[PDB]
Order: C-alpha cells, then structure tokens, then sequence
C-alpha cells in the first residue's frame, strides 16, 4: 500500500508519495529506461491501495489498477464506491469487500464522462495540494456531482503525477495555492497512451516513433514528438502503458 497525508504536506512529502506510488507498480522490463507496466495481473494483486488523509486526518482508500494506473473505486468509512464500468466492477470482486454497502457511481472513470458529470472540463478545475484535500473531504460523503469534480482532481494529482514528472512538479508548485492545470499538463494526460505506444514501437525502429505525437509545451506552443531523444521521453514520462492494453 502507499499513503499520503495532507496534514503537514509540502512539495517534498508529496514528491515522496509520488515516488512510493511509482515504486509500488510492478514491472519486469524497462523500455528506454522507463518502467513498462505489466500486460496483466490476476486476482487481488492487480490493485494497489492508496491511503489518503485529509488535513483533519479523515481518510479514504483508493484502489488503483497496477497495469494502467486507472483508479477503479475507493472506500470511505464503511461504504465503497466504484466507477460504472466493467473493469471497476471486476475490481469490486477483490477490494473493499468488507464495506457495509457498495455504491456504483453513475458514470465511468474516463475524463469525458467525469467532466460531463461535473459540469465543467478539467481546464477549468483548479488542482493542487489544497484541491486534493478538498477532494478527499468531498469523497467522504456521497454526492455524485461533487464527487465527479473531486475525482478529476484526485486522478490528476495521483495517478497522472506518477506518469509524468512535469505533472508531479506542476502539483508541487501548487502545494499551497491551486491553479487550473497548464495546457501542457492536459496534453500529456491526453497523450499518455499514444506516447507509451510510440516509445514501445521505437524499440525496433531505431528510437524513431512510427507515428509522431503532438503535444503542447510549457509556453503553450504545439510541438511534435518524433523519437526517443525528445525531453518528453528522456526526462518526463515515468511509466509506460503496455501496448497489449492499447
Ligand atoms: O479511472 C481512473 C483514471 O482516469 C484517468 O484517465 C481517465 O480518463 C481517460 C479519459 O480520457 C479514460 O480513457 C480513462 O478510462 C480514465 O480512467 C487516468 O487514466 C488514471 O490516472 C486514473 O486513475
Ligand atoms: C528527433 O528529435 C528531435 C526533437 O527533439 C529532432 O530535432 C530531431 O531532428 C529528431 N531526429 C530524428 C532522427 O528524427
């Protein structure tokens, strides 16, 4: 399991949590020195539990699929919640089975459905350590519209920061003030599958992407990534979605 406490949190303790989160995900191989997540894991071992604590010390446990870093559901006191999607329903066969009741949330976990439930794109939702504290608090009691926005904050500040060092730094910069994600942050989120596939296809193509990946940079400039020498590959991405899952 991994844990993170908002009480006393700072860029360093957040960086330790994101390091623990990356290190809890299993891999047998690296591709261009980036851990390659597994094609599959059977049974309960597929799910990592993240214990998160708000500033007041109240806690939720979040279940994360270790093959793709997708959050499946969470437990808050004696109630479990899961997204309305087959992978989450399967996860509910393994985690939080001791909850007194299980609520299936009225959306799946993808960004498009969550933004629809929330009423706003994530371009408009501030993220940061304070927004994470609010998100944990929100998730403690069911409200499905408030929860969709909390879950947009939780996905970006947890499993997204684990995938990209740039996003982790963006959250560290928002340790004490939220701010909406940069368009670079959004681009990388949206590109993770694509990047993970191109970096794998580069292995028998001399380091060259079969198809270029278009990203927005930190200045808001739209760039093409064409090969593994790009700083996105050598410095930023930390985890590759296995092509078997793409
Ligand atoms: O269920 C949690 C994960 O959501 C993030 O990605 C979501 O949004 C995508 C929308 O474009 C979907 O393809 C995907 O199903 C969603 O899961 C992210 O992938 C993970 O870090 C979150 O844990
Ligand atoms: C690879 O990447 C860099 C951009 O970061 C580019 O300048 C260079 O021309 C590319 N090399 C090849 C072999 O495509």
């Amino acid at each position: 399991d991994v844990s993170f406490r908002l009480s006393g949190a700072d860029p360093s303790s957040y960086g330790m949590f994101i390091k623990d989160l990356r290190n809890a995900l299993p891999h047998t191989e690296k591709v261009y020195n980036i851990p390659l997540l597994l094609p599959s894991v059977s049974g309960a071992g597929r799910y990592l539990l993240m214990h998160l604590f708000n500033y007041d010390g109240n806690t939720i446990t979040v279940a994360v699929d270790v093959t793709n870093v997708y959050i499946m559901g969470y437990l808050a006191l004696t109630t479990s919640y899961f997204f309305n999607e087959p992978a989450a329903d399967l996860a509910s066969q393994y985690v939080f089975r001791s909850a007194r009741r299980k609520i299936t949330l009225p959306y799946s976990g993808n960004y498009e459905r969550l933004q629809i439930a929330a009423g706003k794109p994530r371009e408009k939702i501030p993220i940061g350590l304070p927004a994470l504290d609010t998100a944990i608090s929100t998730l403690l009691h069911y409200d499905s519209t408030a929860a969709a926005g909390a879950l947009l904050v939780l996905i970006q500040t947890t499993a997204e920061a684990a995938r990209f060092k740039y996003i982790e730094q963006q959250i560290q910069e928002r340790a004490y003030r939220d701010e909406v994600p940069s368009s670079a942050t959004i681009s990388l989120e949206n590109s993770w599958s694509g990047l993970s596939k191109q970096i794998q296809l580069a292995q028998g193509n001399n380091g060259v992407f079969r198809t270029p990946t278009v990203l927005v940079d930190s200045k808001g400039n739209r760039v093409q990534i064409t090969n593994v020498t790009s700083n996105v590959v050598t410095s930023n991405i930390q985890l590759l979605l296995n092509t078997k899952n793409i």
